[PDB]
């Protein structure tokens, strides 16, 4: 069967830690109260929930209320805990209450307010200098969430809440978060199409924290490169022919027979034989003020197939891509 693999920092994270920091199922969820809270207006709704912006009429304050489906009330426990871990952390977002929604009768989660850019100004104005310090941002909210045994699994730009005015970013939507316990199986159907690594596209279960170092690269290279999305997959088998495109077959190959994962026959129509590309490829005058080699070199080592072979958070933040960064 499929060789077994372990994350190669923060393994024993959930070991040292008691049980009660990761048995979420043991957690007594401490119930506020709903009528502190006034909805003004809803900012979106999800597969698993339904988003307000709402007022705090206790002290006044703006406040976002996340009223959860009942698909996703039954994976409540798990949110708030990993919620309640992290609170404080760097550039994670800051769950203030929990009460009961009485319509829904649901549980509805209370977040500090942020006051998010949209996508397009951000995706089509951020410069050079921007992109490094909002991607270091990221870095240290995904260093801090691993350090602490959580791996998100949801890493994309609608999961990133930027603030341009203040500069201030915030790692949103933790539904999907899951506690990493060396050796457990997950499932393989979290993340977005795009942003899934080739560990969740090749039906690999004994995954980690480096899961999330794949995503971000992916947004890494959608955001310089000014091609949304990075590998634009048709469906989940063509999503990883997209990135042999880019990583080329014999790294794909060597990776699948390192873990003696056997890929889906389905492939056999439709992967072919390709070789690696360089990054320069994809450089032209519409994207060079956001590339340098230091750039490029970065992305090489986030958007490998080997999980275990790609930089992890900390690594991350000491790349030359980020000298240039304001500290
Ligand atoms: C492809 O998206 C990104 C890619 C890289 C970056 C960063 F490097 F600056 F961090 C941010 C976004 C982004 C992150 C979040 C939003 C809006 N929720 C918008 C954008 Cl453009």
């Amino acid at each position: 069967g499929p060789v077994p693999s372990r994350a190669r920092v923060y393994t024993d994270v959930n070991t040292h830690r008691p049980s009660e920091y990761w048995d979420y199922e043991s957690h007594v969820v401490e119930w506020g109260n709903q009528d502190d809270y006034q909805l003004v207006r809803k900012l979106g709704r999800g597969k698993y929930s339904e988003v307000f912006e709402a007022i705090n009429i206790t002290n006044n304050e703006k406040v976002v209320v996340k009223i959860l489906k009942p698909v996703a009330a039954a994976k409540i426990k798990r949110e708030i805990k990993i919620l309640e871990n992290l609170r404080g952390g760097p550039n994670i977002i800051t769950l203030a209450d929990i009460v009961k929604d009485p319509v829904s009768r649901t549980p509805a989660l209370v977040f500090e307010h942020v006051n998010n850019t949209d996508f397009k100004q951000l995706y089509q104005t951020l410069t050079d200098y921007d992109i490094r310090f909002y991607m270091y941002e990221i870095l240290k909210a995904l260093d801090y969430c691993h350090s602490m045994g959580i791996m998100h699994r949801d890493v994309k730009p609608h999961n990133v809440m930027i603030d341009h005015e203040h500069r201030k970013l915030r790692l949103i939507d933790w539904g999907l978060a899951e506690f990493y316990h060396p050796g457990q199986e997950y499932n393989v159907r979290v993340a977005s199409r795009y942003f899934k690594g080739p560990e969740l596209l090749v039906d690999y279960q004994m995954y980690d924290y480096s899961l999330d170092m794949w995503s971000l690269g992916c947004m890494l290279a959608s955001m310089i490169f000014r091609k949304e999305p990075f590998f634009h997959g048709h469906d989940n088998y063509d999503q990883l022919v997209r990135i042999a495109k880019v990583l080329g077959t014999e790294d794909l190959y060597d990776y699948i027979d390192k873990y003696n994962i056997e890929l889906d026959p389905r492939f056999n129509d439709i992967l072919g034989r390709h070789s690696r590309k360089r990054w320069e490829r994809f450089v032209h005058s519409e994207n060079q003020h956001l590339v340098s080699p230091e750039a490029l070199d970065f992305l090489d080592k986030l958007l490998r197939y080997d999980h275990q072979s790609r930089l992890t958070a900390r690594e991350a933040m000491e790349h030359p891509y980020f000298y240039t960064v304001v500290k």
